[PDB]
């Protein structure tokens, strides 16, 4: 008995940002989520997320990162929740052996981003607590940093709801019925209709996009983050220990300085268990890899942060074959917008993606360059 302008299915990182953008424009919006965001079942918990700007993954990512950054600063001003701390982001790796480092350096040059370049002992001297070999080099971005991701979603929700967005929690969408002039969703709590649909179900996109007649390779991965007791005189945000994403011979790791004596947070990016989001084991430590992969990094590169394990979190990535996002209209339904496959690096962009999704839903087009995120691209298979 209630026809909405837009329904957003999956009110997480991308969905809640879209909800905020839509509500701000007086668009009558319903957001439906299987839980009550922010929560610990999806891809947005573990407290913190890196935002960096020197994005070597593709030129289209840079303006999206910079727009997202400005949007995060706007959110900071609009809410009482903490959104962003400017820790800086450090990227390091062996000289001439890391594509990730090389691409980051190239991106900073190409887009005139403010960065410091240093190598070997310079890294260790500037940040006590980091121990890299002399043959390592680094690029440091002073103006990027750390987002409080759960706070971001909660702030967007509070703001969207205040503007009149409706949020239906603990409600799993089970099926879709799409018409030329309308959209319909089916849930155990009831059916809802709108003019437009945004689909942003995270890891569950890999199970439920088939109900929209889509067959896109999306693989969900179990990705843990550990929290460790650290030397506060070295690893605290207060002493300018940076956020980091680094490439070493056995893969990519990311982490965060200790905030308020919380301890250093570390994750292993390039490995995770292939899982199903409905059967994933969400206890940290159930596989030996959970703790051991992290300690192997810390004992070598950040020895003073290799203390007691305080706790861990179990989170999910959803990967496409090319590790680029999917942000596009449904190829058969212009009234259906898809946001999927953020491939473990989407959160920093979620504010900007919210903007893109709102524009696609309302106009079928966006001012942003999203060509590399096309749902019809051959590399998606
Ligand atoms: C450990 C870890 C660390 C990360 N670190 C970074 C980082 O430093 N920087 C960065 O940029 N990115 C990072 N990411 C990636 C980023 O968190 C994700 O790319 C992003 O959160 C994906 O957002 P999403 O909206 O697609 O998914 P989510 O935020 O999980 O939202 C999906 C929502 O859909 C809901 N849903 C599912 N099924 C249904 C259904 N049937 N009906 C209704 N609702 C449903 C879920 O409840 C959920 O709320 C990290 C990810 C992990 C796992
Ligand atoms: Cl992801």
């Amino acid at each position: 008995s209630t026809h909405f302008d837009v329904i957003v299915v999956g009110a997480g990182s991308m969905g809640m940002a879209a909800g905020y953008q839509l509500a701000k424009q007086g668009v009558k919006t319903l957001l439906v989520d299987a839980f009550d965001p922010p929560h610990t079942n999806g891809s947005h918990h573990g407290d913190t997320r890196i935002i960096r700007h020197a994005y070597g993954e593709g030129r289209e990512y840079v303006p999206l990162a910079l727009r997202s950054q400005e949007l995060w600063y706007e959110l900071e001003k609009e809410t009482h929740h903490k959104i962003f701390t400017k820790t800086g982001v450090l990227v390091f790796g062996p000289k001439g052996e890391s594509a990730f480092v090389a691409e980051t350096m190239e991106a900073a040059k190409e887009h005139s981003l403010t960065v410091d370049l240093l190598e070997g002992d310079e890294i260790n001297k500037r940040w006590p607590g980091i121990t890299v070999p002399e043959n390592y080099n680094a690029i440091f971005e002073p103006n990027s940093g750390v987002l409080f991701s759960e706070n971001c979603i909660r702030a967007y929700r509070e703001l969207a709801e205040a503007r009149g967005a409706k949020v239906l929690t603990h409600t799993r969408v089970e099926d879709f019925d799409i018409s030329p002039d309308s959209v319909k969703i089916e849930t155990a709590n009831g059916s809802y209709t709108a003019d437009k649909l945004i689909v942003s179900m995270g890891a569950w996109n890999s199970k439920l996009l088939s109900k929209l007649n889509l067959d896109i390779p999306l693989q969900p991965y179990r990705q843990v983050v550990g929290f460790f007791e650290s030397d506060e005189s070295k690893y605290s945000n207060d002493i300018d220990f940076p956020g980091f994403m680094v490439e070493v011979p056995n893969g990519i790791y990311y982490g965060f300085p200790s905030f308020g004596g919380c301890g250093l947070r570390l994750g292993y990016h390039t490995f995770g268990q292939k899982i199903d989001p409905d059967t994933i084991n969400r206890e940290f430590g159930v596989y030996p890899e959970d703790e051991s992969n992290l300690r192997a990094f810390l004992e070598e590169y950040m020895p003073g942060a290799n203390g007691e394990l305080k706790r861990g979190a179990v989170c999910m990535y959803t990967k496409t074959l090319d590790e680029h996002f999917i942000i596009d209209l449904h190829p058969e339904h212009s009234n259906v917008v898809i946001a999927a496959g953020f491939s473990g690096h989407g959160f920093k962009f979620s504010s900007g993606v919210g903007e893109v999704l709102s524009q696609l839903a309302l106009t079928g087009k966006t001012e942003h360059d999203i060509s590399i995120f096309s749902i019809n691209r051959p590399a998606l298979k």
